[PDB]
């Protein structure tokens, strides 16, 4: 948990800089998409080298993921999995043409990963450098080792309802900067701008989770600096 004041010097993009549709498809997808949410899956199946196809996961009929590179595929292919990340079917190709959504990431080994109790993360939120409270059972998760996707997905659609984040000016959306951090005790903290995504649809606003990274759940909180400049 850092000074607002210093956060403030980072080059935080600002939500006046997003061109046409982005603002409204980062809402679309931290509010209204749809998301994976399965356990006890497995796939050995692809379609690209980099990628596991998930071959009728849904009862769309097909999930296709996408990972950073055939290393990572190699650790969840044939194995137990758990899903949770969000899909999109813009753009989506690799498996039952017509009928294939895409995903980035999302994916945890399911053996040995369910917490004593579900986790509650705690978040520290500050807006221009005010601290607000903000419930417990925001953000909570059952595995013991979560991939930052599931633990933002929550997050962010939190920033949505209280703070209308991804809304227009006019619409009440006074947010124009932040900052999200997931701050680990053991491992690197990642950090992302709430407005830093690239490109204006699913199929590349979601590729920040395409590394699938991974972090301890326990001992460790999200700290969330907001600005309305």
């Amino acid at each position: 948990s850092e000074k607002s004041e210093e956060i403030n010097e980072k080059d935080l993009r600002k939500k006046s800089e997003l061109q046409g549709t982005a603002l409204g498809n980062l809402k679309q997808i931290y509010y209204y998409n749809e998301k994976a949410k399965t356990e006890n899956k497995e796939s050995h199946d692809q379609f690209l080298q980099h990628t596991i196809l998930f071959k009728g996961f849904f009862t769309y009929n097909d999930l296709l993921v996408d990972f950073d590179s055939k290393d990572i595929v190699d650790k969840y292919k044939g194995k137990k999995v758990d899903l949770y990340g969000a899909y999109y079917g813009y753009q989506c190709a690799g498996g039952t043409p017509n009928k294939t959504a895409c995903m980035y990431g999302g994916v945890t080994l399911h053996d040995n990963n369910r917490l004593t109790e579900e986790k509650k993360v705690p978040i520290n939120l500050w807006l221009d450098g005010k601290q607000n409270t903000v419930p417990l059972e925001t953000v909570k998760t059952n595995k013991k080792n979560v991939t930052v996707q599931e633990l933002d997905l929550q997050a962010r659609r939190y920033l949505q309802e209280k703070y209308n984040l991804y809304n227009s000016d006019v619409f009440d959306g006074k947010v124009q900067r932040g900052l999200i951090v997931f701050h680990t005790s053991t491992e690197p903290s990642v950090n992302y701008d709430l407005f830093g995504a690239q490109g204006q649809y699913s199929n590349t606003l979601l590729r920040i989770y395409r590394d699938n990274k991974t972090i301890n759940s326990e001992n460790m909180h999200i700290d969330i600096y907001l600005y309305t400049s």
